[PDB]
């Protein structure tokens, strides 16, 4: 009945430096959307957790060796028991690593700043002048990089081409798009959060696909399922949808 | 320490009925690449099994109710421990049940009679002439009602549109192939075995997208694990793509 160990990167607003005079240490120091689950999951099932921040600040991908970075790598090597952030179960990643039941469904598509009215991914593909991207080492950039669709092949194309297409992480691209004339290929209900905040950023199209989050466990681990119907029991009763609401509410535009 | 119940249906050449000249009874009635794959997972394992054939011969979809029938069903139900079968690994699935680790990668494509020179999917779609369509409450159906690609979604708005247009099973499937002007979305390994054994059918363009077949189990199941690693041994070894190759080995055209 130990401490599982949790890890985690920076996301608004799913996982953040709270605010404070003093300085903070332990999980005291965190806050968000899924510190807000996390803390529900732990009540719920009764165990305690100590917070820990993935050392290379990545989600995780396959190298060309087949080799796994970011929090993926992490729960492969067992070095964390759980992965609490905006994770995207991925088919890929389950071949390394398991998924609870998915806490959201986001889908892919297009931020952007307002001017130039393209209105799909296809605008991008079939030009060069509007660069565009994605976070390097995540699900956005492998379902791209992994695509059978020809628009999508033709856009990995150029990201696979251009060597500032694809961002070190969220923030740093949301930047891009203020400062370049930049499309940052991004996850739906982030997409949702930025444009709320950032008036002159807008979403370009719809949805591109469908996914969830989910929690990652090493494969087997034993917690996998209780956090599952937990996950489940709390989404049937809307609370993950309240959980949402309060992260989300923001200014307007 | 009891024998599971393993759901399955008949698809060549994953499970089928053996040949003899007297009337079989229990497991002994089956064979396949499957009845291999659980014979070699209950050796591993140390489990029996009885094995069952679906009621109502289905692998699962949901209705507009949100209900559940095929083989998803039966684990939902619990009547089955495990749905041993050609079974597609969906996220849409795994809000009702668990899968293994894939088995095997497959895609969609097209099974079609050779003759009007069609290359893929947009072919179809932007045509009354040749119809097409897929197995009625299948993952190759669903992928299709549920796409947000046009193309698909224009496919399937036909599908939807004609009554016969989707097909019972597999079987009756290929038989509207080689008796009309039809064209069976399928899935790629299956696709394989047919057109070796059937030399006026073809695969039409390649892939759509790519998935997996896992063996089903209920939400929480203590056999997922052990068989989801028992599965990657197999795996690693190399065996299941021995297995392939045996039940696959045919005539050639
Ligand atoms: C919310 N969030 O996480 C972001 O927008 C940052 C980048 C995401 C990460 C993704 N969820 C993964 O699991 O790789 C992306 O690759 O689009
Ligand atoms: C091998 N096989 O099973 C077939 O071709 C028959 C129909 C498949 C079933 C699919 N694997 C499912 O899990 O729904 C399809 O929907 O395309
Ligand atoms: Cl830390
Ligand atoms: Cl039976
Ligand atoms: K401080
Ligand atoms: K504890
Ligand atoms: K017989
Ligand atoms: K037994």
């Amino acid at each position: 009945n130990r401490s599982l160990i949790v890890t985690t990167l920076l996301e608004e607003p799913f996982v953040m430096f709270r605010k404070s005079d003093r300085t903070l240490y332990g999980n005291d120091r965190f806050e968000g959307y899924c510190i807000d689950l996390l803390k529900e999951l732990a009540h719920i099932l009764g165990f305690s957790y100590e917070i820990r921040l993935v050392e290379d600040g990545k989600y995780g991908a396959q190298d060309d060796k087949g080799q796994w970075n970011g929090m993926v790598k992490e729960l492969i090597d067992h070095k964390a028991d759980l992965a609490v952030a905006p994770l995207t179960i991925t088919h890929v990643r389950e071949k390394a690593i398991d998924f609870s039941k998915p806490f959201m469904t986001l889908g892919v598509s297009i931020l952007y700043r307002k001017g130039t009215p393209i209105d799909s991914a296809d605008d991008l593909a079939k030009q060069t002048k509007i660069e565009y991207g994605a976070v390097k080492d995540g699900a956005t950039m492998t379902f791209f990089k992994k695509s059978k669709i020809s628009t999508f092949e033709k856009m990995w194309a150029f990201m696979s081409s251009k060597p500032s297409a694809l961002v070190k992480n969220n923030e740093e691209g949301i930047q891009r798009t203020l400062t370049a004339d930049y499309a940052l290929l991004m996850e739906s209900t982030t997409i949702e959060y930025i444009t709320q905040r950032n008036c002159n950023l807008t979403q370009i199209g719809g949805l591109i696909d469908s996914k969830g989050y989910g929690i990652g466990t090493p494969m087997g681990s034993p917690y996998r399922d209780k956090i599952t119907i937990a996950i489940l029991q709390l989404q049937e009763e809307d609370k993950l949808h309240i959980m949402k609401e309060k992260w989300w509410r923001g200014s307007g535009c």
